[PDB]
């Protein structure tokens, strides 16, 4: 070993193309410095960057066995000098997350337009999922101070083309994420508690204002208290009643079920009523709540909650009273939300992803999703469909 | 979208090549299936799967668009029908990891030779590391039931060879490793306490005892206890002393530094005592010890321990405990040791990792690092020497 010599070997994968060249490579004092093999498409791609001797490297002999093996079996090989090349490739700064429903080619072509438009290299690019929605992911390496830049031109391409477009950090500490909170209503659970609870009241009508509070068009806690109420009067078996009529969101098993697999800390903060989640998180087994309460005279609503309130910055106080009893730093922390009560409770944690949300939400959320997937969040933590189609096979 | 359409673009890479494909694409009416690409010493390979109208894929336009814009630019095109053909590629079973100093083209052979042979595919190659050891990374797909006599063949290699070869499960849940405990002596330090403590006694050369109690000669605690007795009538202040004198393992700030990157819970469990320990663990901010603890009586060491003795069993035993405490299940534990005083923690923990270890550990561990830097490790938990040194420079 001396001088550096690099084999690439390309053509139609074959059985025994890997085990050949090295095989013809300890003929001669070969030591490896690096190895990189793929196959795509039965596209084989084999770079192989090796010491040898000064001796051997500057002969014909090497080569000649070399091209002999491989050729013969009817691959492309180039041998060459190299010194001042590259071991080993750098990491990748960051990681784009782009899915849809379709996923059209103008769609694709636009997100590689404007990662191209700012000098941002892609370094991978594979795909995350098939179902419930086409994913794909590209690695890629950004220009410092740029990913800014690139966030905005790629959240302009997700709204003009339809699909949900993700960056993020792709550095050793931020992506080992270790714990998530969900916001209750529209987001682990299809629709609005409250609109059920007043429908019992005949007041589902009113209660306009869920959707004014959610778009964020007025203060949480006064529309809370409008809101709830309404609810004055009815018996509280209308509690359970409508805790049972409840339905988790398409992909929210699944998605709590990974989650475990990965050793998640689970969580739930709302502005909803504990006594409708409890009941949920338990057999969900989660490892926080915080939520709302109703207040309760002679088994009978009253119409009020009991303080405190959780509101917007009460959302964000719980995700970091969570946090700092499970031990995870915030920058590790994720959180999943549709209105805009949830905006400080995203922009306080590591990751903040905004489920099929009002404008309000998805304009400072760090990542959007917009399919009735929940599944989806998993393809933004690193988490591919086959993979969790293998987990669960295996039970 | 009806029919399904694959595209592969390979030859020598140039800058907007991905762009340009999508761009042509985005003229018919291509929806994405799946999108694959990487670069590899400067070779491109680049597969894209698509559905397309059967009125579009059944006409020349599409190819000749496809294959004019791939061609002007120097690269090569392939256009053909699939709708038979996989969407997304399985996930990988297994990894193998490939470490060594050198590692020669021949070692790297005999390890691709046995993959073959027993039907393994090899889905990917890539470079974990350049320093402080050459590290390569195959993913690979074993046929089921064979991973046993996978393991047995590469480990046949790994002694013939010169080089560390790990086989590990590649499964979602069986790689969010989050605990791991670490053995001290000649393994987080470098060299053995009890040695050093005989030293001050003139008692070195007996305690012979510790090399026959580590290869697994004799009981641990017989063991212990014939040791510790040559310490009988030194004064306490030893202690201080040699805990003073301890060196890390080389590589041991950056692998426990990049362990709390990721989350890990991190401990050592040890047949050594408290004393010596402690001062240590809380330097270097652990989570866990469990230690045996010195008799002193007067200021002076009696030579004997208090009980209760951590023996072989005990140091499983002290895993569990450990493991239970911090809510992490036993498959997701990590072990790391060097004598046959390991032994039943590694085969209790979810890998179990031989550090330069005597062969009784070695022949039952799940891997086993025979070089002496004890980052290695890192690399057994998918950790590259690139992402080990991004995240360092950030601070
Ligand atoms: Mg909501
Ligand atoms: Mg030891």
């Amino acid at each position: 070993p001396k001088v550096s010599v690099l084999i690439t070997v390309t053509g139609v994968d074959q059985p025994g193309v890997t085990a050949t060249l090295f095989e013809v490579l300890s003929r001669h004092g070969v030591e490896l410095l690096n190895v990189e093999q793929v196959v795509i498409r039965h596209r084989l791609t084999l770079g192989v960057l090796v010491c040898c001797p000064a001796d051997v490297a500057d002969g014909p002999a090497l080569r000649h066995d070399v091209e002999a093996a491989i050729r013969k079996v009817g691959l492309d090989v180039s041998i060459e000098r190299s010194d001042d090349v590259p071991i080993i490739r750098e990491p990748s700064t960051h990681t784009i997350f782009v899915l849809g429903r379709p996923i059209t080619a103008a769609a694709f072509g636009a997100v590689a337009r404007e990662v191209a438009a700012l000098g941002v290299n892609i370094d991978l690019i594979r795909g995350v999922s098939d179902y419930p929605v086409i994913g794909l992911e590209l690695r890629v390496s950004v220009p410092p101070g740029a990913d800014g830049a690139l966030r905005t031109a790629l959240n302009r391409v997700s709204s003009e083309e339809h699909v949900d477009v993700a960056v993020e950090d792709y550095t050793l500490e931020r992506r080992a994420k270790r714990l998530i909170v969900f916001d209750v209503d529209s987001t682990l659970v299809q629709g609005e508690v409250i609109e059920m609870l007043a429908a019992k009241a005949g007041a589902e009508g009113q209660v306009a204002i869920t959707d004014a509070a959610m778009r964020g068009e007025l203060d949480f806690a006064q529309s809370l208290q409008q809101r709830v109420a309404t609810l004055a009067g009815l018996p509280a078996t209308v509690i359970d009643e409508v805790a049972g009529q409840l339905e988790l969101m398409p992909g929210a098993r699944t998605t709590l079920r990974t989650l475990r697999r990965l050793g998640y800390a689970c969580g739930v903060v709302s502005g909803g009523f504990r006594r409708i989640i409890e009941p949920l998180a338990e057999e969900l087994m989660l490892d926080y709540v915080a939520a709302n309460e109703l207040e309760i005279v002679d088994g009978t609503l009253t119409g009020r909650v009991v303080g405190p309130i959780i509101d917007r910055a009460g959302k964000a106080t719980a995700l970091r009273e969570f946090a700092q009893r499970a031990g995870v730093p915030m920058a590790q922390t994720v959180a999943v939300g549709d209105g805009a009560n949830d905006i400080d409770m995203l922009a306080a944690a590591g990751l903040g992803i905004a489920f099929n949300a009002k404008p309000a939400l998805r304009e400072v959320a760090d990542a959007s999703l917009s399919h009735p997937y929940l599944d989806t969040v998993l393809f933004l933590l690193g988490v591919t469909r086959g993979e969790i189609e293998a987990a669960d096979a295996i039970d």
